[PDB]
């Protein structure tokens, strides 16, 4: 059972959640993949590094790809909170990712 | 295998296709459900009537819900073609539908 993006907050840290949406922004810096996932409610940040089983799939993501993602909620890094997002204090550590469109 | 929404064309008439996207517009008229499904490639029309197994699920659709749909491609009926859309000569008769968000 999924959450809408903005139903996830600092209250959910430690929980495993499922979200479904589309890629608003994909970013890759220092080997770490950051995906802003958009759904009807708004945005949540997915984070994936090479130790995750989802990483290879995460690397194929492009803007507007349809994604169904599962992972654990955690706080964003020190000084990395985004005050303009409802979910801006947290991110989802990506454990599983399905790209519903082709590759 | 999915097609991107606007990869579906006249050459696909009669074939079964799978598409994934979000609801751009939901319309219900005369008991028939019309969904403009949007993905990275653009829009395609899904059509669903009460004789479809996917009808009860289709009734739950709202704008911006993430959908994964399967159905048969056909020509839009005479006079119903929409030349303002790439896929405007065709539509998908909905046979199966999954709503990936909570509905």
């Amino acid at each position: 059972r999924s959450h809408f993006c903005t139903e996830i907050s600092e209250k959910d840290v430690g929980k495993i959640v499922k979200v479904a949406g589309w890629c608003n922004t994909y970013r890759d810096h220092g080997g770490v993949v950051f995906i802003d996932l958009r759904d009807k409610s708004g945005l949540v940040q997915l984070v994936c590094d090479p130790s995750s089983k989802a990483y290879e799939k995460a690397l194929e993501v492009r803007s507007e790809f349809v994604l169904v993602a599962k992972g654990k909620v955690r706080l964003r890094g020190a000084g990395l909170e985004n005050p303009k997002l409802k979910t801006g204090k947290i991110e989802i550590v990506l454990e599983e990712l399905i790209i519903e469109n082709k590759s």
